[PDB]
């Protein structure tokens, strides 16, 4: 269709926080805000009253709740959520005019999960069954929208940075408005995370000259629940090399490129133009053919606003070091309306409307460029 004006700016979010959509769960419906995740593969909600959480999934009151009879422990690297497994009838009152019953984790217990201030009580994981919790028979809420309605397998995601965030997650298509230029695409190499491989990294305009098979070690995924880009060890040693090198015209302690210490300025005068760019090519839909992303120090290095002993602008360095792979988190996504073509197993990569941006410099998208042996760039066990 191009233009779904009901779901344009159904975002929003706190600096730090996340992007949560409004969903409803249960008949009657219960309204709930929950967290948009393309790098996991459960709906999971709390269901209990923690002191964290403004709203919780009441069962109980629910006439359409179904129980599953099966519990869920979701352990992860730094906290833990515990759920019982059922369905309910979920619908998005700001997205398709649409009702789904869908799989449904009601968290019961957790650890490090919520965030202490935040406007979100769940988590839509957007991702493939691959890697759902306990195993890929729960199927995942896109996939039975999908299977349940005529709505589109594909939806877009317009997250816009720089204290509250917004943007568009348009579900069964996309939004012309939302992008300038044209959409370039890349393959998902695997169904289970949105996995990507990039083929070669540049510093403001020069290359790394890495085997390109590290850039994508162990994987490479565009997580919408990630704050940070993370890459992976030895290219983030490379990347950071390069860009103290670019702006060493100042000098920072060791422990701010560590993410160990912010940086502050006087108000008003961040010197972005020291910062470079920094540019990912990915593997195109066509042999020996890339297409080049481009992000700025508006992606890269965030603002801090919770910073009580300090009067200045405070910033984070917002890429980091990874046992994972590559993860495009909200430091790439910002710069780009991404478009997840699951029909087409692609990701869509054009310049969001909404990209926080200066008069010198521009987030980009750019191609066609000449890529030889893009498949070696890819990770094999
Ligand atoms: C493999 C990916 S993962 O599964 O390990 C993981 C990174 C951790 C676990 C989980 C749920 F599965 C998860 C994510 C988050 N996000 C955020 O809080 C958050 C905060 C943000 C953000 C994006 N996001 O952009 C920002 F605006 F800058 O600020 C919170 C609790 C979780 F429990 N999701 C992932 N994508």
């Amino acid at each position: 269709r191009g233009s779904f004006v009901e779901m344009v700016d159904n975002l929003r979010g706190k600096s730090g926080q996340g992007y949560y959509v409004e969903m409803t769960v249960g008949s009657p419906p219960q309204t709930l805000n929950i967290l948009v995740d393309t790098g996991s593969s459960n709906f999971a909600v709390g269901a209990a009253p923690h002191p964290f959480l403004h709203r919780y999934y009441q069962r109980q009151l629910s006439s359409t709740y179904r129980d599953l009879r099966k519990g869920v422990y979701v352990p992860y690297t730094q906290g833990k959520w515990e759920g019982e497994l059922g369905t309910d009838l979920v619908s998005i009152p700001h997205g398709p005019n649409v009702t789904v019953r869908a799989n449904i984790a009601a968290i019961t217990e957790s650890d490090k999960f919520f965030i202490n201030g935040s406007n979100w009580e769940g988590i839509l994981g957007l991702a493939y069954a691959e890697i759902a919790r306990p195993d890929d028979s729960l199927e995942p809420f896109f996939d039975s929208l999908v299977k349940q309605t005529h709505v589109p397998n594909l939806f877009s995601l317009q997250l816009c940075g720089a204290a509250s965030v917004g943007g568009s997650m348009i579900i069964g298509g996309i939004d012309h408005s939302l992008y300038t230029g044209s959409l370039w695409y890349t393959p998902i190499r695997r169904e289970w995370y949105y996995e990507v491989i990039i083929v070669r990294v540049e510093i403001n305009g020069q290359d790394l000259k890495m085997d390109c098979k590290e850039y994508n070690y162990d994987k490479s995924i565009v997580d919408s629940g990630t704050t940070n880009l993370r890459l992976p060890k030895k290219v983030f040693e490379a990347a950071v090399k390069s860009i103290k090198a670019a702006s060493s015209t100042e000098k920072f302690p060791d422990g701010f490129w560590l993410g160990e210490q912010l940086v502050c300025w006087q108000a008003g005068t961040t010197p972005w133009n020291i910062f470079p760019v920094i540019s990912l090519y990915l593997m195109g839909e066509v042999t020996n053919q890339s297409f080049r992303i481009t992000i700025l120090p508006q992606q890269y290095l965030r603002p801090v606003e919770d910073v009580a002993t300090s009067q200045d602008d405070c910033y984070k360095f917002a890429i980091s070091q990874s046992s994972t792979g590559t993860v495009m988190g909200a430091v790439i996504m910002e710069g780009f309306y991404v478009v997840f073509d699951r029909a087409r197993k692609r990701i869509g990569f054009a310049v969001s409307a909404c990209h926080v941006h200066d008069e010198f410099r521009t987030a980009a998208v750019e191609g066609p460029f000449v890529t030889l042996d893009m498949e070696d760039c890819g990770y094999n066990i």
